[PDB]
């Protein structure tokens, strides 16, 4: 049946899915400019643009 | 007759049948290849093909 998965291949598929999940978060975070806010709930706090 | 046989030659007939029977079966067993059963029938067994 094409609409189904083998219950004997669950661990291999979940393990490869975890490898795919960890493998595309291998980036580094960039710094870009900020902006002050004077909204009365975030008064004087450099938010990130 | 085409349906009758002599009951005095049964021993020679049986001996010739046994000699045919051995001289046929003188072969060697050949290794072909195997699988792994994905179905839950007889788990993890390696089935000949």
């Amino acid at each position: 049946s094409v609409r189904g998965a083998n219950p004997l291949m669950f661990r291999a598929n979940v393990l490869h899915m975890l490898l795919e999940f960890v493998l595309d978060n291998l980036y580094l975070n960039r710094h870009t400019g900020f902006s002050q806010d004077h909204t009365p709930f975030t008064e004087g706090a450099n938010l990130r643009s």
